[PDB]
């Protein structure tokens, strides 16, 4: 409910591109070269895995400053903002993971790495995420920083659980996992109290569109728990399951942009049903300016309408 | 005369160019060689992990013109997202079978790469068709359309037969194609021209500052092709770099056009609202 112009998207956007432009010196200076390149080789398709997604997004931030421009509304413009910025992110986080020297922790179930890098992109962007539902549906803004702190903290436990003992791990993972299905409970319960058709303040997307997003969010970020559970279990591949985190990363920012585009084309059909209005109501003006009998003008005046509509 | 589209037919067109690619797909199946084809996967491992990052790009770029033809702004610019819906799509299906079959190809006699039939059967597919789509973004003549669109399928062929000659003919056929390429753009930058004029006879369904737009999208995006295998067989380049950058300029030419048509039908109802209020 913090209802932000354009000009709050702005500083919001560049606070995170600081708060990451101080994350990938702070993930430099801890860096080991020699290690880097010894994963970024036992790993092969590593490094055309994260580039390849830094492309996808680039591509992504343009569908979002296209949408910016040629919003519907100064409503809808503020909302592709904050997805202009957090996709941007994506771009430059995904662009130095695949290009820099950064900083990785080996993890305690199969000795892979923890990228970090991208841990420091969800918790930059995912909270953002959950404060964009909140003005979406409009939630309390103590409802909202409710869950988007919890979600924090949660990509950090699932974080800092890789490198812990095999109990410790299973607890703090496991705690992960509760408080997800937290941050889902409330969304899905945000836009469902904002989706009626009787709701003060009336949100700025249509109320059949917040559907769309909280079961786009709900199915899409459900992949990155799956594929964390499944390779620290050891039953699918390193990069397999990378494979599969750059590509619902994708899919996760992507589909809330094309919901955005969805809706700004849909109020084509909003502006086609107040035109149909006005000349509704012009051809009653003129009905009931007429006299409608034997006013022989041309014929009788009547007549001469009913063979138009004949 | 001129150059026309209807909804009922650009969707059998559109079920034409798939079963066409389906036809495709099988004869380069049925000649395939799985042996010779993990060879190359092998020696360049990043290919199938190229072609299957392109399809997950392609396919969401086929679904953002399905939402530009549920919510088009008029019956003409439907048409228009709507050749765009199955020619982003052919590319989202040729790329997933480029990475996950056992595919027909050649090897090229200027290096020993492979020449990917699939992908040269999906460029014969697009190309002729967006001609075919800039004659109704600009209404040209059905003769100055049928010229470049023929002109610009025997333009891959010929580049793609180039691949298979000795030293020197293959050097003339390749330039034989290349000097085909500017005959096709030349024709379009003065095609939009036709249309870009402030009083022109048959409005189009663009307006001129986005038809100077696709004009520039499609001269500047279409050129990396030209130039890749220029520098990839004279040797200036990897070959997978060249792939890359041939994932990379597929993406740009095709969803170049798809960001034309949103912002075009955008432009349309911020425009109309506007009329609205006053
Ligand atoms: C253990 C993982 C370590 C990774 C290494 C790099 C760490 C840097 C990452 C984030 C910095 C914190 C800045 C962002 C903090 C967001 C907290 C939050 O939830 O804010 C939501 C806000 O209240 C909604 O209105
Ligand atoms: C009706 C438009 C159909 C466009 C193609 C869709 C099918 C593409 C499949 C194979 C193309 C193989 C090469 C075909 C060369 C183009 C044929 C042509 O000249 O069409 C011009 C048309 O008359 C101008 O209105
Ligand atoms: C000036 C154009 C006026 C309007 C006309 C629109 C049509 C343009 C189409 C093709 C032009 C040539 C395509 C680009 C070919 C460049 C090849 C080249 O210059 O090669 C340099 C060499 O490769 C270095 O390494
Ligand atoms: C754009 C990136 C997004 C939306 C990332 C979302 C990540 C989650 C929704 C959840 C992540 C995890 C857990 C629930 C537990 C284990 C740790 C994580 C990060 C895999
Ligand atoms: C969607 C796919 C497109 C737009 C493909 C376009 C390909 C070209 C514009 C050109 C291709 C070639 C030449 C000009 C010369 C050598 C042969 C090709 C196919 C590389």
């Amino acid at each position: 409910i913090a209802i932000a112009s354009t000009k709050e998207v702005q500083w919001q956007g560049i606070f995170m591109i600081i708060v990451w432009l101080c994350v990938m010196g702070s993930l430099i200076f801890f860096a080991n070269p020699e290690a880097s390149r010894r994963v970024f080789a036992k790993f092969s398709h590593l490094q055309s895995f994260y580039g390849a997604t830094s492309v996808a997004f680039a591509f992504a931030t343009g569908l979002d400053i296209l949408a910016y421009v040629n919003a519907v509304s100064d409503e809808k413009r503020v909302l592709s903002g904050i997805l202009a910025y957090v996709d941007g992110v994506a771009c430059i986080s995904y662009l130095s993971m695949a290009t820099l020297n950064l900083y990785f922790l080996v993890d305690s179930t199969q000795g892979n790495p923890v990228w970090l890098m991208r841990y420091a992109e969800w918790i930059i962007t995912c909270p953002t995420l959950l404060y964009w539902c909140g003005l979406a549906s409009r939630a309390d803004r103590s409802s909202v920083s409710d869950i988007a702190t919890a979600d924090a903290l949660l990509l950090a436990g699932g974080a800092l659980s890789s490198i812990l003992p095999s109990w410790p791990a299973f607890f703090v993972f496991a705690g992960s996992f509760a408080t997800y299905i937290y941050v889902m409970l409330h969304m899905w319960g945000m836009f469902g109290k904002a989706m009626q058709p009787d709701f003060q303040p009336p949100p700025p997307l249509p109320r059949h569109a917040l559907h769309l997003l909280r079961c786009e969010i709900v199915m899409s970020w459900s992949i990155f728990p799956l594929v964390e559970f499944l390779r620290r279990q050891g039953y699918i591949d390193f990069q397999v399951g990378e494979a599969m985190n750059c590509v619902a990363d994708y899919a996760a920012k992507v589909g809330l942009a094309m919901i955005m585009v969805n809706c700004n084309l849909e109020q084509i059909n909003a502006l086609r049903v107040q035109q149909m209005h006005s000349a509704l109501t012009g051809m009653l003006k003129v009905m009931r300016k007429t006299n409608l009998s034997s006013s022989r003008m041309a014929q009788l005046d009547g007549v001469d309408d009913d063979v138009k509509s004949w």
